């Protein structure tokens, strides 16, 4: 899928410092998001194994029929626009957690991620 490496680069990062304010406002420019600002967007961390491993038995079960939910829990960022203003420079706040994901997964291979269990 080349809708599996877009998946990654909008939600998988392998490697996220700090997990705060700051993180958001950074990741979310290094990934292109701040043109305009996207109003919300949750990365997933840890190993791409385990989030691929959602479309299978191995880490995943069925949801809402056509969607996966992972049997894992993954550290997660969301980052949240704050302040109103759709044009950068982009500021965010971030909330981290730990907590299962749910994504749709085509051919073995997640390529989206349901954004609305990250607004809660």
């Amino acid at each position: 899928n080349s809708r599996y490496t877009h998946f990654l680069t909008q939600h998988y990062d392998a490697k996220p410092q700090g997990r705060d304010d700051r993180y958001c406002e950074s990741i979310m420019r290094r990934r292109g998001l701040t043109s305009p600002c996207k109003d919300i967007n949750t990365f997933i961390h840890g190993n791409k194994r385990s989030i691929k491993a959602i479309c299978e038995n191995k880490n995943g079960n069925p949801h809402r029929e056509n969607l996966r939910i992972s049997k894992s829990s993954f550290p997660v960022t969301t980052c949240k626009l704050h302040g109103g203003s759709p044009w950068p420079p982009c500021q965010y706040r971030a909330t981290a957690g730990f907590r299962n994901v749910v994504v749709a997964c085509e051919n073995g291979l997640p390529v989206h991620l349901d954004q609305s269990i990250f607004r809660r």
